[PDB]
């Protein structure tokens, strides 16, 4: 898997992008990868914010299929035509798939600024394809079509720093593994949780802790309406009545200093002095996820440095600032991307299971670190479902 190790480009606050071609000849796109929706779509007509976009009048095996298709995200949107093409990905398996594409028409809000993606991928599950599940998504017409096993992994890679335009394009920035898993990827062992359904990726969560503190809720109050694994989602997004209770938390623990309102709601940047970020007094998080043994247990510890986002200083100086990337939802949780930095996440799809092992790819420093570990003995997990 040496041939696709690297594949990846981008970083949490815009995307992990992958390069795709799509047609005959075949056009070059970079696409958002995004395993928490399931239409793959690419834009089709000019936009500011795209340097490329894909042309069907150029591509001589395209298929139209005479159908509409409106995206709503949580924010932002697209309308598009749906159609057929030939799918290659230069750096993954070494196969050509015939794919459902919608061609991206009008948009609000949906495409990114310097970005450099033009297209998402949507890696979730047929249920919630747009129209309808009958849309067989970009995976699974990728398996029944070729010989790629039933499964695909995640490691996306945090630089612990704001990124320009010319360093984003230049970074490696990350790896996805189509139809395996790579052992350099990733330290220890890797734990397993259930797939509760295949729709989204839906996870339970069974306890969270701040500092070891165990925030003690209601269990289902954690994966309330849902808990997914969404690397098309910017932030670690928790529902209302937890986001409260943790945000209390590391604001009780990150006392020694005092920061604005609007820093803890995600608007505000707050910067300290070159290299003098205190990573030390602010909270490690733990998310406990239910086992594959029945009443057992394990856990994914995230540091600071996953929570605490790098963007570029006020003016651009040499102050290290940050966002705080954990953030309200009344859709349940939505373990995003600052979270998913801190690991290397298996999607297997074949054992209705993910994977989750430390990073060989996060950012840490020299006294604490991300953790996947387990076992653990609680009580009261088979009622967490809502
Ligand atoms: C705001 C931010 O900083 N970053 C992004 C990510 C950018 C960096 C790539 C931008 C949008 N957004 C959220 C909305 C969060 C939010 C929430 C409140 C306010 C603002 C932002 C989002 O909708 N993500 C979708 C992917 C995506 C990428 C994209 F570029 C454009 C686009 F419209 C969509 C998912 O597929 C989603 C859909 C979904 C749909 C239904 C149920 C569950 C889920 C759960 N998963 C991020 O997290």
């Amino acid at each position: 898997f040496v041939e696709m190790v690297d594949n990846l480009r981008g970083k949490s606050g815009q995307g992990y992008y992958v390069e795709m071609t799509v047609g005959s000849p075949p056009q070059t796109l970079n696409i958002l990868v995004d395993t928490g929706s399931s239409n793959f779509a690419v834009g089709a007509a000019p936009h500011p914010f795209l340097h490329r976009y894909y042309q069907r009048q150029l591509s001589s095996t395209y298929r139209d299929l005479r159908k509409g298709v409106y995206v709503p995200y949580t924010q932002g949107k697209w309308e598009g035509e749906l159609g057929t093409d030939l799918v290659s990905i230069p750096h993954g398996p070494n196969v050509t798939v015939r794919a459902n594409i919608a061609a991206i028409t009008e948009s609000d809000k949906f495409f990114i600024n310097g970005s450099n993606w033009e297209g998402i991928l949507g890696l979730a599950y047929a249920e919630i394809a747009r129209p309808d599940d009958s849309l067989e998504p970009f995976f699974d017409s990728l398996v029944k079509q070729t010989h790629v096993p039933n499964l695909f992994s995640l490691q996306l890679c945090g630089a612990g720093f704001p990124l320009n335009q010319s360093e984003v394009l230049a970074s490696v920035g990350g790896s996805m593994i189509i139809g395996g898993i790579d052992h350099s990827l990733y330290t220890g062992s890797l734990w397993y949780t259930p797939i509760r359904r295949e729709w989204y990726y839906e996870v339970i969560i069974v306890r969270v802790e701040i500092n070891g503190q165990d925030l003690k809720m209601d269990c289902k109050e954690y994966n309330y309406d849902k808990s997914i694994v969404d690397s098309g989602t910017t932030n670690l997004r928790l529902p209302k009545k937890v986001f409260e209770a943790a945000v209390k938390s590391i604001k009780a623990a990150s006392s020694t200093e005092k920061f604005p309102d609007g820093f803890w709601l995600g608007e505000q940047l707050v910067c300290w002095q070159a290299g003098t970020t205190p990573w030390n007094i602010f909270p490690v998080i733990s998310l406990y996820l239910m086992g594959e043994v029945t009443n057992q247990s394990f856990r994914i510890t995230i540091l600071p440095q996953q929570y605490l986002r790098p963007v570029e200083d006020v003016a651009t100086s040499q102050d290290d600032c940050y966002k705080f990337a954990i953030s309200q939802s009344s859709t349940g949780t939505v373990m995003g991307a600052v979270i998913m930095e801190g690991f290397y996440v298996v999607f297997d799809r074949a054992r209705k299971r993910i994977g989750f092992a430390v990073s060989a790819c996060h950012v840490h420093d020299e006294f604490r670190t991300a953790a996947v570990e387990g076992p653990f003995v609680t009580l009261d997990m088979e009622d967490c479902g809502y």
